[PDB]
């Protein structure tokens, strides 16, 4: 994937409406079904403290950047197979642009 930057506005919205219920974003936000997701870039995946992840998302050992996390959200389990994350995707480039534009900031 290419990430273009894109409207942290909307970004938000997408984030409140598709992600909140499993996830948190502030430092020390609780973790929920999914973990806290603040500093997630520039670290691996499977490596937040306190959240107990699937053997598959630790193996994956990705670290995190714009351009996968853009991968990853299409279709998280074609990137990760056997990640207990039930969420479909986000099909759309723009949507996509948009989330992970308020992601990078909402993450400090
Ligand atoms: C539950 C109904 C979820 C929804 C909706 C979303 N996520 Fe999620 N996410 C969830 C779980 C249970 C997990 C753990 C996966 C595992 O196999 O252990 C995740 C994982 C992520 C990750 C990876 C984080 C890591 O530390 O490796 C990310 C980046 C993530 N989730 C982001 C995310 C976004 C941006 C969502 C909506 C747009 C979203 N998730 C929805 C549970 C659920």
């Amino acid at each position: 994937a290419e990430f273009k930057a894109g409207s942290a506005k909307k970004g938000a919205t997408l984030f409140k409406t598709r992600c909140l219920q499993c996830h948190t974003v502030e430092k020390g936000g609780p973790h929920k079904v999914g973990p806290n997701l603040h500093g997630i870039f520039g670290r691996h995946s499977g490596q937040a403290e306190g959240y107990s992840y699937t053997d598959a998302n630790i193996k994956k050992n990705v670290l995190w950047d714009e351009n996968n996390m853009s991968e990853y959200l299409t279709n998280p389990k074609k990137y990760i197979p056997g990640t207990k994350m039930a969420f479909g995707g986000l099909k759309k480039e723009k949507d996509r642009n948009d989330l992970i534009t308020y992601l990078k900031k909402a993450t400090e």
